[PDB]
């Protein structure tokens, strides 16, 4: 933890005893000793919980809390923390290309070239533009998770979150190096490219190759059948471009307009061609009003659904990125014909299913967005903030997470709340947001009631079998992977079974187990780390 933050310990239990240690691990000496707090019962867990507060402690080092016949495991103070998982996780995404070969000597992961066929993908359906069977080049981009098929809605807001964390901090990622493998990204790296922007790119350049001549973008990319536990250049068989969404297309103009606007100092021609593609994607929306998901039988026999057939969260933010991007007011007016309610309110966490943040975010941010419209949005960014804050203050673990937050994707949700708090204090400064963000990463890295990280190759317990075939088939930590968390709702073969056959039932925030085929609660995905990424730029120390 960081020197001039809050500083708790949470104990779960030890109701008996009354004051704390903390303990210089060099010198044995007592830093500080306190009284802890009065024990309250956390109904997400079952746990009833305490904590010990040293925050006025704030000399660097390795310390122990005790309490009374226990001390913690050793935990550190300092300014530098968190820039090392910030890099694993931000470079995690390198180790997830697509059609490329991978050797990486940080990690030892190491592949051949996989999914070449995706330069000949099939499409699934006949169009105006291809027969059914018709090869495509959708070659690319990020495996998005344990598997290996690759999807429009996941790939553009994650690409997106990490955009974002670099607008937010530029300087930060300017002088941080992600040791990029060789061979990968070679004319973008010879340009100078910040590390970040290279790797982002990748995804932007395979999101590109979804789109269709009329503007409108396809929804994954996979095989037939799921791939067993092997290496990505072992799965051979046949792959297909799958689906048409009107949201999908939406989410792909707010991220190639947000790339447009990030890439513009570096590539002006590729900045160029992602604007254009956005507002290609936007007209085919304005011209498509009403909201389309395609599905064909059979699209989901090898990869997820990913199935939303509404669109209007995905639609704003296009249409609110296009506005901040192009500074043309006609997109302001577009705006507050068809999207009021969302300038007014309607506030959540950022993922795939509802991107309305993205676009009040870009909303808030647009110099000719009108300004009386964006304060109604910074009050909507603030009174959830405020929410988030009350949740998590009165909360034991100081977690953002209520027990009906616990279903698939509870560690997403937990860091995009906390992105949610960043996004608030840039708006409407207040230490509250920042603190509490800040809270939400001490939990995902492992102060919470399962007493693990749901980030790889972090924390005293961390996933080791987390439902992913590129660790699995090569038996190979890839630290800074946020897996779906805690998930009272079942979902895959072992937690159905934990559910159904435990008494007492397992309490929600308990919900999780690591093994390989837990896969509705330890399968890192693209859009669980990208929130942890950007939550974590604020975080880490500039050099
Ligand atoms: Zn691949």
């Amino acid at each position: 933890m960081l020197p001039e933050f809050p500083k708790i310990a949470v104990v779960a239990g030890s109701e008996a005893e009354s004051v704390f240690r903390v303990v210089d691990i060099g010198t044995g000496d007592v830093v500080y000793e306190g009284r802890l707090s009065d024990s309250v019962y956390d109904d997400a867990s079952g746990d009833t919980v305490r904590h010990a507060d040293f925050g006025e402690w704030k000399r660097p080092g390795s310390y122990s809390v005790t309490v009374g016949r226990s001390s913690s495991a050793p935990f550190r103070i300092g300014n530098d923390v968190y820039r090392a998982p910030l890099i694993q996780a931000a470079r995690s995404y390198t180790l997830a290309r697509c059609g490329v070969a991978i050797d990486d000597p940080v990690t030892g992961l190491r592949h051949d070239v996989c999914h070449a066929q995706d330069k000949q993908a099939m499409l699934f359906f006949e169009d105006p533009f291809h027969r059914q069977g018709d090869p495509i080049d959708v070659s690319g981009g990020w495996h998005d998770a344990g598997d290996y098929g690759k999807y429009v809605p996941t790939g553009a807001v994650a690409a997106a979150q990490l955009m974002l964390a670099w607008e937010m901090r530029p300087e930060l990622w300017r002088s941080l190096s992600l040791s990029l493998p060789a061979g990968l990204s070679e004319p973008e790296r010879r340009a100078g490219l910040p590390d970040l922007l290279v790797e982002i790119k990748y995804e932007l350049d395979w999101l590109l190759r979804m789109q269709r001549p009329d503007g409108a973008v396809y929804l994954k990319v996979a095989g037939g059948a799921w791939p067993g536990y092997i290496r990505p250049e072992e799965d051979t068989a046949d792959r297909y471009v799958f689906g048409l969404s009107t949201y999908g297309t939406a989410q792909f103009a707010g991220a190639a307009a947000m790339g447009a606007r990030v890439y513009a100092p570096f590539l002006p021609d590729y900045a160029r061609k992602l604007l254009d593609a956005a507002i290609r994607a936007q007209r085919y929306l304005e011209q498509h009003p009403d909201p389309e998901f395609r599905y064909d039988e059979g699209q989901n026999n090898g990869s997820g659904p990913y199935e939303k057939r509404t669109d209007r969260e995905e639609r704003f933010w296009a249409a609110a990125e296009l506005l901040r991007t192009t500074d043309d007011a006609r997109y302001d007016a577009y705006i507050r014909e068809h999207f009021s309610d969302f300038l007014e309110g309607k506030t959540s966490a950022v993922f795939w299913g509802n991107t309305v943040l993205l676009g009040q975010w870009a909303y808030v941010n647009a110099e000719r967005a009108d300004a009386d419209h964006k304060a109604s949005v910074r009050a909507s960014l603030t009174a959830y903030a405020d929410e988030l804050v009350r949740w998590a203050s009165a909360n034991g673990y100081r977690s953002v997470l209520r027990p009906t937050d616990y279903f698939w994707g509870s560690a997403r949700e937990a860091m995009g709340r906390a992105q949610a708090l960043l996004l608030a204090d840039a708006v409407a400064p207040n230490r509250a947001y920042l603190e509490t963000a800040l809270d939400q990463a001490h939990w995902l890295f492992g102060r919470n009631a399962a007493g693990t990280s749901f980030m790889t190759g972090i924390g005293m317990h961390s996933p080791q079998k987390p439902h992913h075939r590129l660790v699995a088939s090569t038996q190979t930590l890839i630290p800074g992977l946020v897996v779906g968390g805690p998930n009272a709702q079942g979902g895959d073969p072992i937690m159905d079974r934990l559910l159904r056959e435990s008494d007492p039932r397992v309490f929600p925030a308990k919900a999780y187990v690591d093994d390989w085929e837990a896969y509705s609660v330890n399968e890192p995905a693209i859009d669980y780390t990208a929130p942890a990424v950007f939550v974590l730029t604020r975080f880490a120390e500039d050099r």
